[PDB]
């Protein structure tokens, strides 16, 4: 239910950083088909509109864009999954861009912020599944701790923003987004977009597909168009600090070689799969609680898995060249 | 053993901040007595020769002692512990300052930074005693969050210097220290001070002695002047990026009971001592392990409490009206 049974309407001024990648052109895309409500101006920005680890830019746009609300989904994340790994600017660089973002939107005035988590924020040695109040319980894991502690900082503002100032930041926690617009590279991108790309070279060069690793860890995917959905939901009607998990259930999670199995029915492709175990295999589980939005939201429904699939992977084969 | 054997010496600038405090001071004390050696210039410095929370100051502040070495004491830290919490300002402040004074550290191509971290750090729940392996095992206490996850933050930052950048950035961790040059401000100092200047007062009141809540509350006290004698060794001789605890062993830990004796016997005072429990007691206790400097320092040997107090009492008498 993204309309309203409201007969007025406020003015206010949405300000979504990160908008031109794969989460932020989902709420373009969701605005653009009538989710918007009267009175929202919904300003969607990039890298060219503002640099946001300077200051000086992240100050500037503020106060060019004036925004009531913030949707803040900028960070600085390729190439992260490379082999030689650059901790310290993952570090530096993010908590530079999200202390800029969150400390212009209290300059400003807005009236609310909504950041975005990654999993990889979770303690590397957990029960599971793992709910909104385990965040901080014990060390993410190491492979990349510049970047995971970079985000957890992200609540630890929200929480003093809140406490100091009576601020309403918060923040939401996907789980494995997919969907248009994703980053398909192979080398960099994550696994769901890359199998999409490993699969079209496959029909492509008549090669069989090389799936890196066992195919045994299970994720939680979630579509980027009901991401962005639950993502305008949470800016409207959520209002605690504690952040929220969006994602489908612990019994919806599925492995790598299922999420392959889907592409391969997807894009109508009769090669070979092979499994390469020389390559290693990351975390088996991050296993995560959607208890939360299902108070929230009882009734929502999310896209079925293989269609999610399916649309991305026709997207992808009809804007091949202008992908990334 | 702060001498050498060596018969070379290198040329090594020291900078350090927060110079002007209760621990900076005992540095320069226990250098100006003969620890420094020959090569080293010693560089003492406060807000006055730059605001650390103000990056060009900082990076101008570098450019111009051009240090080889760093032991980073400046915090801000006043009013922590009064009635209402200004979280935000205490996370902010102190990240801008760390970071602001590793990353010059950095710029100027310094061989080592030692900064220095609090038991606060530590996880609310936890076993004990506790080490320097335990600092991220969960949420540190509510009360004040941001300066402690900006204080822990202090570990990641050098953790990703060494991962990325080859540098040794490490870091200290103090228990409770008193000394000369204390902040004696009742409301807003630390116990033992706070002690010291209601016994003092206590005298020229003829009053008698109020302490609060039940001086059950257990804590492991160090001599400023023990403190710095480590504090060079480590600057020296400490490689590990992982922190090093300063402090005395768990079987000498006192209550605030034992402590305000030990200030009683001092200041030669006869009134009452009354223990109001209406005011309510902090933690219990945050029993520190000092293992890990037993194994580099078996045979140090601390000041005997009832001397360091004092000598404490005695500088607070003959120095009151400069004192804070
Ligand atoms: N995809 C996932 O699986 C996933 C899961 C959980 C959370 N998230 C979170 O979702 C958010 C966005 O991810 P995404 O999947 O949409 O990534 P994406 O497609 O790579 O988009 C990243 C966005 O960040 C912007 N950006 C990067 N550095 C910037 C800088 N210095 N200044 C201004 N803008 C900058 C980019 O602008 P340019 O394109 O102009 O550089 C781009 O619009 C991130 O916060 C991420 O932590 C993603
Ligand atoms: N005392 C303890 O019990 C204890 C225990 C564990 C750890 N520590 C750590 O020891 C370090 C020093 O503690 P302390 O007890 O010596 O504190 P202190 O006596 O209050 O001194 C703090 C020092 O920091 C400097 N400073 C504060 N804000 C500054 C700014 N914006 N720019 C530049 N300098 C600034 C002060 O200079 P000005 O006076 O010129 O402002 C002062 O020299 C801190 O990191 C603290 O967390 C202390």
């Amino acid at each position: 239910d993204l309309g309203t049974e409201n007969l007025y309407f406020q003015s206010m001024r949405i300000l979504v950083t990160g908008g031109s990648g794969l989460v932020g052109k989902a709420i373009q895309k969701v605005v653009a088909d009538g989710a918007g409500l009267p009175g929202e101006d919904w300003v969607f920005v990039s890298s060219k509109d503002a640099d946001l680890t300077d200051t000086a830019q992240t100050r500037a746009l503020f106060e060019k864009v004036q925004p009531t609300h913030v949707i803040h989904l900028a960070a600085m994340v390729g190439g992260l999954f490379r082999n030689i790994k650059y901790n310290l600017d993952f570090w530096r660089k993010n908590v530079h861009m999200n202390d800029n973002v969150l400390h212009s939107a209290f300059e400003v005035g807005a009236r609310k912020v909504v950041s975005c988590l990654s999993t990889c924020i979770f303690p590397d040695k957990t029960t599971y599944p793992i709910d909104e109040t385990m965040i901080h319980n014990g060390p993410p894991h190491n492979s990349n701790f510049g970047y995971s502690y970079a985000k957890r900082m992200i609540d630890v503002q929200n929480r003093a923003y809140f406490q100091q100032y009576g601020c309403t930041f918060t923040a939401v926690i996907p789980t494995n987004v997919f969907g248009p617009h994703d980053n398909f590279n192979i080398e960099d991108g994550h696994v769901l977009p890359g199998l999409i790309h490993k699969v079209h070279l496959a029909k492509s060069s008549g090669s069989a597909l090389t799936v890196w690793g066992t195919g045994n860890p299970r994720r939680q995917f979630i579509y980027s168009l009901d991401l962005a959905q639950l993502f305008i939901w949470v800016l409207r009607e959520y209002n605690e600090v504690e952040p929220i998990i969006l994602s489908v259930g612990e019994e919806d999670e599925v492995s790598i070689k299922e999420a392959a199995e889907a592409v391969v029915e997807a894009m109508d492709f009769h090669g070979e799969v092979t499994f390469d175990t020389t390559k290693s295999d990351g975390q088996f589980k991050k296993t995560a609680s959607n208890s939360k939005l299902r108070t929230y939201l009882p009734d929502f429904r999310f896209t079925p898995f293989k269609q999610a699939v399916k649309e991305t992977c026709a997207w992808f084969t009809d804007n091949y060249e202008q992908a990334r």
